[PDB]
């Protein structure tokens, strides 16, 4: 089997991408944030505290003839940005882009933190990291991809995120028309539960490539590119007037600036992030200070190849027995 679904930016900045997901019978379609940095499929629901729902579409398990309470199971997750959610668990039929999994754990939110409530466009998350990170207790549950894997034509999914445009998540096949050149594959460590890999270096604009190992994670659920402070300083030093602002929470730059590209290495291959992808616009409405899309990871503990980086590539998440990542230009 295969599946193919369009993923759409939630706003004009590409802050996140939503993909329609069919849950239950008859289908209830919710727009989920596919997140290769986490491993829970959780949804706003008829159980979510009413004051914490503000425009999201909810899953109502009582209206699904295939929903079954997973007795005794609870979940609770905290994300790298400080947001969180928790609740109970149903199993139900879940379909993405024509690919159907029966018995998928659907984690129904009883509580969500304010950032989720305030984002009316995101009805939940669909985690695509390794199932070892799934938070369901006392019986950890498998991700949608893990459940689908054996049925797929090939045990892979691909992320093709658009810049200011829709893109595609495919399951079970590699669309050879969706990228240019060849796909360069690179080793993955699953020791932390992430799609963790090592970039071979970077360049700023037309500058020389610096060969240096940068361990990080491919994370579709993180907006920005978070790299070591040395790398980030070297990038922003090429933008007149850019500076790190403690009050804003990162590097800002004059909105009048033209940003240089940023290149990262994948083996001997190179992925170029155009400068425009690094502009996240005014820090507040009407400001001439703009927020940068490359930020320091120093306070995180891990480097994160988020959407800013991934949307410059066609990315293969190869879930074979020994997983690997593939990157192609497009």
């Amino acid at each position: 089997s295969t599946g193919s679904a369009t993923t759409t930016p939630i706003d004009s900045l590409d802050d996140a991408y939503i993909t329609p997901v069919q849950i239950g019978t008859p289908a209830q379609t919710l727009n989920l944030d596919f997140d290769t940095g986490s491993s829970d499929l959780w949804v706003f629901s008829s159980e979510t505290t009413a004051s914490e729902v503000d425009g999201q579409t909810i899953y109502t398990p009582s209206k699904s003839t295939t929903a079954k309470l997973l007795s005794g199971a609870t979940w609770s997750i905290s994300y790298g940005d400080g947001s969180s959610s928790s609740g109970d668990v149903y199993t139900d039929t879940v379909s993405v882009g024509g690919l159907t999994v029966t018995g998928q754990a659907v984690e129904s939110a009883k509580k969500v933190s304010s950032s989720f409530t305030e984002d009316s466009t995101i009805d939940g998350l669909l985690g695509l990291a390794f199932s070892t990170l799934n938070t369901v207790s006392p019986t950890q549950q498998k991700t949608f991809f893990d459940n689908a894997k054996a049925s797929l034509d090939s045990p892979v999914f691909t992320a093709d995120l658009g810049y200011h445009a829709p893109g595609t998540y495919n399951f079970g096949f590699i669309d050879t028309t969706a990228y240019t050149g060849s796909i360069t594959y690179t080793a993955v460590s699953t020791k932390q539960g992430f799609w963790e890999w090592t970039s071979t270096g970077y360049a700023v604009g037309s500058g020389t490539f610096k060969s240096t190992s940068i361990d990080g994670i491919a994370d579709t659920g993180t907006t920005l590119l978070y790299l070591p402070a040395t790398v980030v300083s070297a990038y922003w030093a090429q933008v007149s007037g850019a500076k790190s602002s403690s009050s804003v929470g990162g590097y800002v730059f004059p909105c009048s600036a033209t940003l240089p590209s940023f290149t990262f290495g994948v083996g001997s291959a190179r992925i170029v992030i155009p400068g425009d992808y690094i502009d996240f616009g005014p820090i507040s409405t009407g400001s001439s200070s703009c927020f940068g899309g490359i930020q320091s990871s120093a306070g995180i503990g891990i480097n994160i190849f988020g959407d800013v980086a991934l949307k410059a590539a066609f990315v293969v998440f190869n879930g074979a027995t020994t997983p690997t990542l593939g990157f192609a230009s497009k």
